[PDB]
């Protein structure tokens, strides 16, 4: 007693809508640098039945029975990102069930501090994660500012973590745990001093890898598994996976914490896992340990390093002057336009970008830069010789965001009045349209 | 610069148990009372490139460009949703984006009353969910006991909701939340007592609906929203759609509730939206309001009487000695054999179905009953007449477990030893996989 009708004559509507995101996917320069494409079989594992399955608790340990099969793909997904990130089976956990990124980090954090617990993260303005406790002086934005007390550590006026100002706000504070690892920052991280300062204190060290994930599987960037207590990192954004989080936890330094991180994501926050999301890590978790995925993450980076030299060829200014990872940040100061003003003119030139804050920034109101990031144009086979051609269409689209101000004015609503019918942005949409239209598509 | 092989081909390995899950699945008498077989429809969403896309934020109100066909699917959905529970955009808004059950609980609830809050639910034990404010003398279990203060109210003797207590504990405790709507609950919920209840003490009144939404969308039991201030839904239960959830809010009786329940899920607790979760959503949400899935709605009520009859002519007590809807617990005390016994012993059979507590049962640690329910063998294809071969299978397992038990003894340890190999549970499992295999399958 159900409809097997295939999408496409069960739901017309929709059916439309889904084509037309795809044809748009296929069309644009898309450098949000918390993207990617997922490969089909990741995708074919996403529709699969193991999603009617509910599993509460972990393998061998279920409520349920007929979950034999949903324990082995569970136990596969943990031993495969065991072996993914370089850490033993006996000194490394992980949970697999997490739903999504901002999920992990509550209830990670949660695991640690518990309720009115303190904690120490990265400000949002200075590339900060919203759960890494922000709040601002109106409201308690992130439930991690509330359900916790957070303190917020800045970057300097160079972009840089200001590792003084970390330890003496941490000696003052006194907090169970410092978060590093971040959204929006361009350069490694000195886990060594955070894993000091930690000490000094007695405060856990975690690292949300999310962002830089396949760098440190693949020993391309430093590893924080040698110094954290807690990995956090999503599954969706470099590595390529699904829409999912993983929980790393140290045993070694912290027996007890294993209960305590598995009892935190079920039954303390999540009810059922989602196994499809699971087989879907498994999946993929399997293609990040080959070496073909090394060629593909060092890729990113010879791409991200190529597009900022390009930038900076063409008197373009970048926070802290270039990158040790797949992101840059423009800083658009020197143009006198917004972030969310050339996120504007990219959107109508089908380039994906996001509007971000940059070291002069107080506020996240007018954020005076965006970020970019080549994960995603990377996996549609984009090499350094390509990144000059993102550079001219990138700073072209500042010029026409420079002439745009100047007649239209500086008000956003007055801004976006220039864009429609633009004759040289239906130029630019036409040459990008083109060059990425052909591009590889998974 | 990517793999694109089919799944058979890039892992072999997890594509086997993947298929022996679709096997099981296939040759199963799955009566989990919140388990559901999903077409083929809503698993080409839930597998669609759409989960590419990062669109944090709410439609035309988004972080980042390039999301105008994203707008539309997470429009569509909310449209589709406050029509198929019969509600007017007017007076009733909708969020699409929390990814379960539980987390739609947690944020709705911190929404209401924030940290430290009061709230109000039915206890685990007496059929009531975790995220209810379910704690223990030894630990607070759910966040819900401890980034709120929770009380918890029983079920009577006879298993009935004691309203009496309710309003008892609700004037001397005054909580700010009182929750309704349960997980393992085989009666209709009187909405106007508990809206009376609420009224008098100034608190909020929550119906989570998860395990009835489809009786509450097609008019076939009580409407509590004719009553409550927010109603929250599992997607994936008898509403045979993705694991996603829904929360219902009502504009007209506290306006700015919208902010507050829309904030909680996004930045506070969630980043990122699923969208294929909100793709499958819309998809199956226009199902929902067809005429054909009140007719399957109606068969699963039907089921599930024809099974409750038939098991009460067969001499096995259930609690209340009846169903209104969909779900039946079965009290096992005269025959002296624990829920987790039978557990065992339907897994041994391909019956699937979960222990389950029974108002006599103190702890939660040796539950008297098990819980059956008729939603994924109604969308299998069974009617009224083959519900006599369930209660025939199950009673058959009844007396299969105390002959175990008998021989074995009543330890746990003991009784599985008599499990495998067993020549009549062999035999059973052969019927159970020669009709359950036969059935249609989406
Ligand atoms: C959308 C989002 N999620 N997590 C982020 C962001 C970023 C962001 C950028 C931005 F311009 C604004 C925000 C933002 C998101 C939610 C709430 C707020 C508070 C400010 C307000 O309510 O106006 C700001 C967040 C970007 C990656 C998009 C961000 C920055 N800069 C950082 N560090 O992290
Ligand atoms: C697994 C689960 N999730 N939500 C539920 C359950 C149910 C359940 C049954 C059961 F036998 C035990 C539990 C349970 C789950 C988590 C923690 C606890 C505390 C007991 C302990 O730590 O041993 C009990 C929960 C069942 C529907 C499976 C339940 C009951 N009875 C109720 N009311 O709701
Ligand atoms: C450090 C960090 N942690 C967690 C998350 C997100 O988890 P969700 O799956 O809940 O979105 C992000 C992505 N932040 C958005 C971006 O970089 O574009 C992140 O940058
Ligand atoms: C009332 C209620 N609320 C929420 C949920 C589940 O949300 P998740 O999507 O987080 O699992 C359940 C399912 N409880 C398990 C069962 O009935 O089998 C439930 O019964
Ligand atoms: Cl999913």
């Amino acid at each position: 007693m159900f409809n097997n009708e295939p999408l496409e004559q069960i739901d017309k509507e929709l059916h439309d809508i889904l084509a037309d995101e795809e044809k748009r996917q296929r069309e644009t320069i898309n450098l949000i640098a918390s993207e990617n494409l997922t490969n089909g079989a990741v995708r074919e594992c996403l529709g699969n039945r193991v999603s009617n399955k509910y599993s509460e608790g972990y393998p061998k340990k279920r409520y349920y029975g007929g979950n034999d099969f949903i324990d082995k793909i569970e136990e596969l997904c943990q031993k495969r990102a065991l072996e993914a990130f370089n850490v033993s089976d006996e000194e490394w956990g992980v949970n697999v069930q997490p739903l999504s990124g901002s999920a992990a980090n509550v209830q990670a954090l949660y695991a640690l501090v518990g309720v009115k617990g303190k904690i120490m993260g990265m400000h949002l303005c200075s590339g900060g994660h919203l759960t890494h406790g922000f709040f601002d002086e109106k409201k308690k934005v992130s439930i991690t500012s509330d359900m916790f007390e957070s303190k917020l550590y800045k970057c300097n006026s160079q972009g840089y973590v200001d590792l003084d100002a970390v330890r003496e706000m941490a000696l003052s504070f006194k907090p169970k745990v410092i978060i590093c690892g971040y959204t929006s920052y361009p350069r490694d991280i000195d886990y060594q001093q955070f894993r000091q300062i930690c000490d000094e204190v007695n405060a856990y060290l975690f690292a949300d890898i999310s962002h830089i994930s396949s760098f440190v599987a693949c020993n391309i960037l430093n590893n924080p598994f040698l110094h954290a207590d807690v990995v956090t990192t999503t599954t969706h954004k470099i590595l390529r996976g699904p829409r999912s989080a993983l929980i790393f936890f140290n045993k070694k330094r912290n027996p007890g914490i294993e209960q305590k991180i598995n009892s935190a994501v079920f039954p303390s926050f999540q009810g059922g896992p989602h196994n499809n999301k699971i087989a879907a890590v498994a999946c993929q978790l399997k293609e990040v340990h080959s070496p073909a995925f090394k060629e593909y993450t060092q890729q990113v980076l010879l791409n991200s390093k190529a597009l900022a030299k390009a930038l900076i060829s063409k008197q373009i200014d970048l926070v802290t002057n270039g990158t040790d990872n797949h992101l840059i940040v423009v800083d658009l100061r020197k143009f006198s336009i917004t972030g969310s003003k050339l996120q504007e003119t990219c959107n109508a030139i089908n380039v994906s970008l996001n509007k971000n804050t940059i070291p002069s920034d107080v506020d996240c109101v007018s954020p005076s830069g965006v970020r970019i990031g080549t994960p995603a144009m990377t996996t549609r086979g984009a090499k350094e010789k390509d990144m000059e051609f993102i550079a001219d269409v990138l700073a072209r689209a500042i010029k026409i965001t420079v002439d745009l101000q100047e007649q239209y004015g500086k008000k956003l609503v007055d801004f976006k009045k220039g864009l429609p019918g633009n004759a040289q942005l239906q130029q630019l949409k036409q040459e990008v349209v083109t060059w990425a239209g052909a591009l590889p598509f998974p």
